């Protein structure tokens, strides 16, 4: 298994506790050196505190960043990544789960 490049990467194991501006800050501190972040993309609800998105300077950068911190311990669990357009919110739109009722 390898990546490939996209300017996005989705993140899905973050320790549930860190709020989004510790998320923000943790992948400003680390995540930037590894390619040089954009964006960045998380939410205090739930759902989106496992859960992350961020946009990178360029596609190899982000590649990089990915790989390199793919299973790293960012915090008390190992991250789990993957890169953008290949992730659970296009499987959710393709799927139609991502605004679908579960039952009419």
């Amino acid at each position: 298994m390898e990546m490939l490049p996209n300017q996005t990467i989705y993140i899905n194991n973050l320790n549930e506790k860190i709020k989004k501006e510790e998320l923000k800050k943790s992948l400003y501190a680390i995540f930037s050196q590894f390619g040089q972040i954009l964006d960045i993309v998380a939410l205090k609800t739930l759902k989106m505190r496992g859960q992350a998105f961020v946009i990178f300077k360029e596609i190899g950068s982000a590649s990089n960043a990915l790989r390199t911190m793919q299973g790293f311990p960012f915090y008390d669990k190992p991250m789990q990544i993957a890169y953008s357009k290949s992730d659970s919110d296009i499987v959710a739109k393709i799927k139609g789960t991502f605004k679908e009722r579960p039952k009419k």
